[PDB]
């Protein structure tokens, strides 16, 4: 076992949910990981081609499972990936010191990195954050790190001399990246990490940049992952033979599948309810069985409901329409 | 031991820090409560009339402490206060079974109640909070609970309607409480909660509502605990007497000692450095040793260091004006 | 002779300017109903307002003309008779044209321009203290009232800002919002009237009997028996210490105005500031906002809802203090 | 014949308003250049740009006074000649201004108004919309190029915003921000061509060469000569599929800019954008902008300094792409 780099990152990296039992919204319930389902889902998503799994962000309930369900969930992906992808574990916490015993005991399970946001509680500035990255990769420097660079989760903005900062970190491979206004500078500015673009993005993303830009990341992957791997293939296909046409069709239909995800088209407003709308949206696609919400985060309105539905709906018929 | 009311809630309620070791900025450290220095402070604010004792919020650095670290220093605590004063530790986390987990075993060691914050990797809505705070309460119903309604490290706002809601939870008996623009109404909507406005508001807010203003919550005690007890003497000496103009010196006085202490007097760019500029006041006033700050949040602009310790200065000079 | 803050007491009253049932067509011209302004003011007069203040936020100085505004003055100067103070508003996108805009309305004969800040631009405190001292400079004979809103003017008015108005003597008073840190602002700026919020002024006034003496008032135009009622109950209040009916009167206009505000959302209604409060006026039934002036013609049904509900308590209000 | 998209291409450019030495007075009346104005306009077509946007944030569209905004535009449209489009400002505080003023500059030979939203109030999406469509449909033969700037306008301009510009003729253009929902914005909106900033224009061509022909450039004012070697060098690239030449003076842009923003902020540059733009033109000695017009002549000089650090990279690339 040989540490990830840069190089080492590409294709479709599809985040996927920790499932749970039918009682996990209850606060007296212990054990709320279905180890079954999580177990089948590893086993789907490697059949499917994807080139690596990460978890254990947001809406995989980082913030919400027991340290003993993250150990037997970590255990189980571990086990069932036997090696076939990299595999990333996922353990940002409120300080230094619970992150570096976090991620130093899921690391020796058998995770090859941790995707990691900065503690929260105090909303962190820009030296803070980065010398907290540097204490962690040197505190686990066997550790592949991908920044979870989420400003409303984490409040810190990940500002481009951020990622200058980061990219001077050998444990720090790969982000997961939000929107692209900036990427072009931030390609410029970190030379040495994998920016992975949403799904969404990766089309435009990788025209803007087709030597860096080779990975993405996915959620939409747990509706049906056929999409995913087929816009994987065409945009590299695309960057050979100089025809987009096939690369814009998939991502024009992966952007109206998630039209209703958002609560009025508002990240802020689907980060309030970012757990409960991505599970909803696979529960209703059917693909896989995400479950019930661990407390607190277990109380979504049922118009925000329904609109994850919908796009749950829509991404299981993308994966029909680009199946085969 | 029968459970805290309201009705128990007045005077000085004084938050102190978690003293830490010489060495408590290096994440290699692990046992960095300075448990003596724990306990000569809990001598100095019972020996200087204190009603109460709160602990572990934001600069109490309930985020950065381990477990272990935590139940050394309630226990220490407990020990010293020997039932003199309620106690309240602090047992926010990121979600409904750790709060919970937390404060069984605080509880069981001694501390009357929770000071709690809502978890916050996910901004909670209304009634998302106001479930959390009925499990908590419904999981641990001997706990008496102090909401800290601080919305920029917890993200929420805590409005006027969840005030409502907490009003009908007997174990919520007291909130710390920060500006003071809706606490008429909050008083209406809410009458079973002892509000605890910040020291500085007092001397405004017990003018609106003398009847249920009858505490507030100091910070500025850590530099000499002289100044609160002299506003809570003068200010009841006033409700009676009708001559507030004593009380209004002592509370114009606080205020000009807390004109550094946040950045440009932002409370939003006082809220990244809000356990480094706390503790680095309290060092500067020499009343107690707050020391240094566990990680990742141990780094703090100079120019505002600087503001915090003229405030530390400044609150030092008070408790010898207002001594003996 | 020109206002200075012991001239400002009690009940001061917000107008709307009213406007003739074509008014929100972009095409028309002359949208002010000058017989009901007059007849407003009549009415305000006799009720006992100790002031009035105007063409702020939703009195569409922002959207009104030129001449509609010099119309408007004109007809209010002359319906007042100098029985009492009033006040124009005369903010605008620049120091030239605030100016240009105090000159004419002063002559007409207002006391003074509730004024906040150009807000194209987010202003800083030097920018903004200069702008004011600019004005203030410009038209001396002009008492200033600060119209302190940020979700309007972006700048948020913050404590050193109120330490150099007082060291202005044209500001006399400032429109004023949230009281959270009124105990300060008070010490800061000792030459300055802050008129609270009339659901505020019960709380404030308890903070500091001697200097907040006045109040402004919205809900006045939905019948102005409840804000006259308040002064005259918080001036015994703060002679016989029994704030009893006081309180009672302060918690009944909170009531009603508890669904004025979208979702209870200060900025979401700001967003609507203007509809919401003529649409209130229009379903209380004292007087006759009209319609709003382009752009801000649209709002949604829910909050329109709302805004009448709270016209409908105000106006009920009015009936029971009578 | 009015604009379409179609008329929209390569590097266009955003004149600042050019004023006398005693612009920052408020007593001053006449204080725009009109030789400087006539000079800079000769300057930029004899350099090959291929239309004139003005009158925006930078450009004093809210601090000039309406006779100052008539000879500005009277000597910008007849030192044009016809050589190229020109699209004035005129953003104001509601429809009927907005409207008054594009009728007396589009007479005037404006091809189009470059303009934002009123934003005393902020607007919602219909709001926004029917604002947009009342303006078009008041002076059919103007252009309209959406101004979309948050920071100034509060209004955020939404993707279901666009899709309702795409449906009125005369929206041809938008001169547009940060490029992150680009893709999906021209989808929704195939009658508008989108002008990302000049530094943004490499990374949007890539994205979509057919759509992103043309870009939105005030680094111009600097020396114009970068921004027509980007626009000759992308057409080359989009051909041969050879980017590097591009992508090298892309760079050089953004490291030019690397100091503008104070803090790296785009929102602290916002309240002082008059000054810190007029500032870097002024050091850059192409052309001399000026003093901002009051009230916005006050900028901390760490922030004024990070200005004249730009302007000088800027006026270093024109040397070099000459
Ligand atoms: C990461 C993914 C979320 O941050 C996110 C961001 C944008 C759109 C959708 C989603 O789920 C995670 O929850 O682990
Ligand atoms: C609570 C106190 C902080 O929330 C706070 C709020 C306002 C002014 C000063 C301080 O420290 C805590 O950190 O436990
Ligand atoms: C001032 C009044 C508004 O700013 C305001 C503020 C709070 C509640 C209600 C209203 O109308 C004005 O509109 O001129
Ligand atoms: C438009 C240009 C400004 O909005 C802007 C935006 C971003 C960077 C620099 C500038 O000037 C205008 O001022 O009219």
């Amino acid at each position: 076992t040989t540490r990830l780099t840069a190089e080492d990152i590409n294709g479709a990296w599809t985040i996927m949910p920790t499932p749970s039992t039918p009682d996990a919204s209850d606060w007296r319930s212990t054990n709320t990981v279905d180890l079954d389902e999580t177990a089948r889902i590893v086993e789907e998503l490697i059949a499917a081609g994807v080139n690596g799994i990460l978890s254990m962000g947001t809406f995989g309930e980082c913030a919400t499972l027991t340290w003993e369900e993250k150990r037997d969930y970590v255990s189980t992906v571990v086990e069932t990936i036997r090696g076939r992808v990299p595999y990333f574990c996922g353990t940002t916490a409120l300080n230094t010191r619970e992150v570096i015993r976090q991620t130093r005991e899921l690391i020796d399970i058998g995770a090859n990195g941790t995707m990691l946001g900065v503690p929260m509680w105090v909303k962190m500035d820009l030296p803070t954050a980065v010398q907290f990255y540097r204490d962690v990769a040197g505190a686990v420097p066997e550790a592949a790190i991908a920044i979870y660079a989420n400003p409303e989760a984490f409040k810190f903005d990940f500002p481009r001399p951020f990622w200058a900062e980061m990219s001077k970190i050998p444990q720090v491979v790969t982000a997961k990246y939000l929107g692209i206004g900036m990427l072009d500078l931030d390609l410029k500015l970190a030379p040495n990490i994998r920016f992975l673009p949403h799904e969404d993005d990766y089309y435009a993303a990788a025209r803007i940049n087709p030597e860096r830009i080779t990975a993405f990341w996915s959620s939409g992957a747990m509706c049906g992952p056929a999409t995913a791997i087929m816009l994987r293939d065409e945009v590299e296909r695309a960057k050979s033979t100089g025809d987009w046409i096939k690369a814009k069709a998939i991502s024009d239909d992966m952007r109206a599948a998630d039209s209703t995800l958002f609560p009025r088209g508002d990240f802020s407003e689907f980060s309030k309810y970012n757990i409960g709308l991505e599970k909803a949206r696979m529960d209703a696609a059917g693909w896989l069985k995400a479950g019930p919400c661990r407390p607190p985060y277990n109380l979504v309105p049922e118009d925000y409901l329904v609109g994850a539905q919908k796009s749950g709906k829509a991404w299981a018929a993308l994966h029909a329409k680009y199946s085969k």
